């Protein structure tokens, strides 16, 4: 059958339908900070989200996404290793079924217990259809999640989960600033990659913060309440919803920060 997580349809089974997957630029990656090397050439990172719009938040069967109005530069992602300009689109997270996993990237082989994605496209391609279709199409904003303290800006989105249970499933979720999901330091890694779920498309410039925000337990326990089958299918909790790290091959990680 179709993809997902699991034995018989996960990771490394996603070669045979996607051959990218066994690519040149595949995501995520360990993030080795000994081998990574500072660039001064990198400009300011500019993350411009005062007028982000929220629509909805959807159970897709693989994670869960909080969608944006992207018909206007009302959530932009801008310089840093970017030229021109990025809509927000959507984000969605990546998380274990224990604290011990749950991020795709990893640094120096630790895993975090989860993985904010927000996902943008590059205005100059018109539309995110055919940004994919482009080496630079996308940038993804990675965020690291440990267990610890409660995030506030989270809370909103764990109080909706409920009335998003199963594959399908939509609800409302307007007037959501993901400003309140940011940690204080915008000091990232940043390296050329892919999606990490099928299509696994070459498209992304992925720029991964250093600082991870933490979430408290019973924030993350939430999630993993989800279901990836649809109502009125047998339950199989949404959990460990990641890939693992793929090869670097010919790429170097560049940070922002010495
Ligand atoms: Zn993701």
């Amino acid at each position: 059958h179709h993809w997902g997580y699991g034995k018989h349809n996960g990771p490394e089974h996603w070669h045979k339908d996607f051959p990218i997957a066994k690519g040149e630029r595949q995501s995520p990656v360990d993030i080795d900070t000994h081998t990574a090397k500072y660039d001064p050439s990198l400009k300011p990172l500019s993350v411009s989200y005062d007028q982000a719009t929220s629509l909805r938040i959807l159970n897709n069967g693989h994670a869960f996404n909080v969608e944006f109005d992207d018909s206007q530069d009302k959530a932009v992602l801008k310089g840093g290793p970017l030229d021109g300009t990025y809509r927000l689109i959507q984000f969605h997270f990546h998380w274990g079924s224990l604290d011990g996993q749950g991020s795709e990237h990893t640094v120096d082989k630790k895993k975090y217990a989860a993985e904010l994605h927000l996902v943008h496209w590059n205005t100059k391609y018109g539309d995110f259809g055919k940004a994919v279709q482009q080496p630079d199409g996308l940038a993804v904003l990675g965020i690291f999640l440990k267990v610890g303290s409660a995030k506030p800006g989270l809370q909103k989105v764990v109080d909706v989960l409920d009335s998003i249970k199963t594959k399908g499933k939509s609800a409302d979720f307007t007037n959501f600033d993901p400003r309140g999901l940011l940690p204080e330091s915008l000091d990232y890694w940043t390296y050329p990659g892919s999606l990490t779920t099928p299509p696994l498309l070459e498209c992304v410039t992925w720029i991964v913060l250093k600082e991870p925000i933490s979430v408290s337990s019973e924030q993350v326990l939430k999630f993993r309440k989800l279901n990836f089958n649809g109502e009125g299918e047998p339950e199989e909790l949404m959990v460990d919803n990641w890939r693992p790290a793929q090869p670097l091959k010919n790429r170097q990680i560049k940070a922002s920060f010495k």
